[PDB]
């Protein structure tokens, strides 16, 4: 057993194991950039804030830490230690989640400047590689967002933040429109809406609200076909939308003046309305836009995900029980 050490942070007591030093609030639970003296990584520390208040808190608490536990990939963000200061499953309150602290996240490179195609490529190939395998284990991102892009100053890239400025510019959107059910392409969407700002330096779709965002991307990827239309069950939705001036799609070369042809027919390939027609991970990966970078045989798939426990209703005292079996079995990377 560690010792732990107390001390004040973001208006509550951070109770952690001696070997992480230095910690300093990056954003508010809350999470503490680190330097973990054990490892000699840089590492970003996240105390839950009230694990086991409720239902819906202490069912947070046990995803993010199966999710966590369950990611071993290069390019998205896996746990390195899990901690409590209890000594047992009565006296357990309090959760840690040890992390790799990349730097920087994905705005502090666009800086409102168009990335290199070279950088673009590089970029988009390991958010998609990331992607492939967070989607073999049927989950998706639901939030994707340069923000949830970790990088360091080799700009190596890992996703985080992904479970069962402004934050709706890169939303699908379907997930907008309280739509029953998702498939993986959500993610899909958002990745041709970062790439697509890398390579102009711009918000593609930088919406003032929620109507506004949806009219943006009508006007660049047109009004549903009729096959997307067939798929729309209300008379009054669809009469709704076609009132919002109906025309066809952009051809999708006003935007990306200037850019290989092979970007721009990768990002028409994302950046249908119709999620059923947008080019998957695996797909994208072998388009010829990433001959540089791809490797059939090094795009890691991730083991088959236990995620029963998402349909289930259960009481606050079972899932702090089952958080707490995830914290005592945590083995580390070696
Ligand atoms: O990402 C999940 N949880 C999680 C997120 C963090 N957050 C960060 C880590 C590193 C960095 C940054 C934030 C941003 C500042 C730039 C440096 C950097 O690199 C820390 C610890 C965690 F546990 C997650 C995963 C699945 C479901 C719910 C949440
Ligand atoms: C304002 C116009 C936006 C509406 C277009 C969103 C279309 C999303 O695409 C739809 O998503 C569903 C999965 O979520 C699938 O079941 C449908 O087959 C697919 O067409
Ligand atoms: C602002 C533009 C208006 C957007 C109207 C789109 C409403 C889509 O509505 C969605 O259609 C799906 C298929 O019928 C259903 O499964 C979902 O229940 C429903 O939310």
């Amino acid at each position: 057993r560690p010792t732990f050490y107390r001390q004040e942070l973001n208006k509550t007591i951070w109770e952690v194991p001696e070997r992480y030093q230095n910690l300093s609030p990056v954003g508010s639970g809350s999470v503490c950039a680190a330097f973990d003296t054990k490892t000699g990584l840089r590492v970003a520390v996240k105390k839950l804030s009230r694990p086991f208040q409720s239902i819906i808190h202490a069912k947070r608490t046990y995803r993010e830490l199966r999710l966590l536990k369950h990611m071993k990939h290069e390019n998205v963000i896996g746990l390195l230690d899990v901690f409590t200061p209890a000594r047992s499953l009565e006296e357990f309150n309090d959760v840690y989640l040890v992390t790799h602290l990349m730097g920087a996240d994905l705005n502090n490179i666009v800086k409102c400047q168009k990335l290199t195609d070279d950088h673009v490529q590089f970029l988009i190939y390991q958010i998609l590689r990331g992607l492939k395998y967070i989607h073999s284990a049927d989950i998706i991102h639901r939030d994707l967002k340069p923000s949830n892009l970790a990088v360091n100053e080799d700009c190596e890239l890992k996703i985080l933040d992904f479970g069962l400025v402004a934050t709706r510019w890169y939303r699908a959107p379907e997930i907008m429109l309280n739509w029953m059910h998702y498939n993986q392409t959500v993610d899909i969407w958002s990745v041709g809406c970062i790439m697509a700002e890398l390579l102009t330096g711009r918000t593609l779709f930088p919406g003032t609200d929620h109507i506004d965002q949806l009219k943006l991307i009508l006007r660049l990827v047109g009004t549903p076909g009729a096959e997307l239309l067939k798929k729309i069950s209300s008379e009054s939705a669809r009469n709704y939308i076609q009132s919002l001036t109906q025309m066809p799609k952009m051809n999708f070369a006003n935007v990306f003046i200037g850019a290989n042809p092979l970007a721009v027919d990768l990002l028409e390939k994302m950046l249908v309305l119709d999620s059923d027609k947008r080019i998957t991970a695996a797909q994208a990966l072998a388009h010829a836009y990433f001959a540089q970078y791809h490797d059939p045989d090094d795009e890691p798939v991730a083991d088959p995900y236990d995620q029963s426990f998402e349909s289930r209703d259960l009481l606050i005292d079972e899932w702090k029980s089952l958080t707490y079996d995830e914290v005592i079995s945590f083995v580390p990377p070696p």
